[PDB]
């Protein structure tokens, strides 16, 4: 039993190996991340003579188109020269080594859970959230013009990295589950806690379910908590209708899989289907986020930057960011002008 001449696991993994030297460029220091793909390594690159991070995809089909994929978008969203492009992360180059595509990407530093788990998930400050709000609009925006069009499709804190462990400045890493907007290929999409109500509900959606992803996001940051943390899509409906209400007739008339978590009583109307909830609308995100209490929790009252005032403007852009109708749902050229940025 050797698999690709032993340089392989019985996963087609690559076995890595700390000080390993590749094509007298790279120095392998160590495994920092691993999943389905394969693989993510820290290296030296002594040609340009800086730290990168090789993503060694499998050596099996399946994840090997599925990068090739990535690889595209990845250069196609490079190629443009406006400079939304830098809170994407840079992929610098790729090429086959013992079978498995690599791709090598800019080293950057933590991610957003790592920081939420610093805080024991209190949370970071309004004027730290404000800064990555504004950044991860700036990337959408970014992923919306029209030649990209592009759908992030599972945006999460562990997906936001931090470019200095010093600075606020992030990027937004991972296309390889990222779908593109088009003819409807996919429906089980996005991680439970971000997803949206329209794939929930198995309908139309496009590059408005990343904003609402933001939107679970940006509240997440502040609290230290998920904001729908569902164990199962019946679970994750029921939290989020707890928050926002049932959502409009005329939406749950067309969604195919509105009968999964509603039903239509006699007069038309539409309700949660039985199955421990707060009523419909009732668990208020002004009291969630402690709009008058001193922020979530109360640690941040007398704290500066964090007055009624700081969080309403807070509290209406994620609103607007969670709004059941995708078409009205706020986009990110409006998310940059609203009054929480200026
Ligand atoms: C996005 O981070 C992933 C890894 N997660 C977030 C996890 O394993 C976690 C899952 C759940 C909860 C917490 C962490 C961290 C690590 O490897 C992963 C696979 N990666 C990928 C995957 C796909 C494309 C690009 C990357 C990168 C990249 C980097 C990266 C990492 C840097 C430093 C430490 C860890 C680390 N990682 C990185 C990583 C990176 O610096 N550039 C691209």
């Amino acid at each position: 039993k050797v698999y690709n001449d032993g340089y392989d696991d019985d996963n087609y993994d690559y076995i890595v190996k700390n000080g390993e030297k590749w094509m007298d460029r790279y120095e392998i220091d160590s495994l920092i991340g691993k999943g389905s793909f394969g693989q993510v390594v820290k290296a030296y690159d002594r040609v340009e003579q800086e730290w990168v991070a090789i993503k060694i995809i499998k050596n099996k089909k399946a994840f090997l188109n599925q990068a090739q994929i990535e690889v595209r978008l990845l250069e196609l969203m490079n190629k443009h020269d406006t400079e939304m492009k830098y809170y994407i992360v840079h992929l610098k180059r790729h090429f086959m080594f013992r079978n498995h595509l690599c791709l090598v990407f800019e080293m950057l530093s933590y991610n957003l859970y790592d920081l939420l788990r610093n805080t024991n998930f209190r949370g970071v400050s309004l004027n730290l959230t404000r800064k990555f709000a504004q950044q991860m609009c700036t990337a959408l925006l970014f992923l919306a013009t029209p030649e990209l069009s592009i759908i992030h499709c599972d945006l999460k804190p562990e997906n936001i990295l931090l470019c200095n462990p010093k600075r606020s400045a992030i990027k937004i890493v991972d296309f390889g589950s990222s779908c593109q907007l088009g003819q409807r290929i996919y429906q089980y999409i996005q991680s439970r806690f971000y997803r949206s109500p329209e794939v929930l509900l198995g309908m139309p959606y496009d590059l408005a379910i990343d904003m609402w992803s933001l939107g679970c996001i940006l509240v997440e940051m502040h609290t230290g908590e998920p904001l729908f943390s569902g164990a199962n899509e019946v679970d994750q409906m029921n939290k989020i209708v707890e928050v926002l209400g049932i959502p409009p007739a005329h939406i749950l008339d067309q969604a195919p899989k509105a009968r999964k978590f509603f039903e239509k009583l006699p007069d038309g109307t539409w309700n949660l289907k039985k199955t421990e909830y707060k009523p419909p609308g009732t668990r208020k995100l002004h009291n969630i986020l402690g709009v008058e209490t001193g922020g979530p929790g109360g640690r941040r009252a007398g704290e500066s930057g964090h007055t009624v005032a700081d969080y309403l403007k807070f509290k209406d852009l994620i609103l607007r960011m969670l709004d059941y109708d995708p078409k009205t749902r706020i986009q990110p050229y409006y998310a940059l002008q609203h009054s929480f940025f200026k």
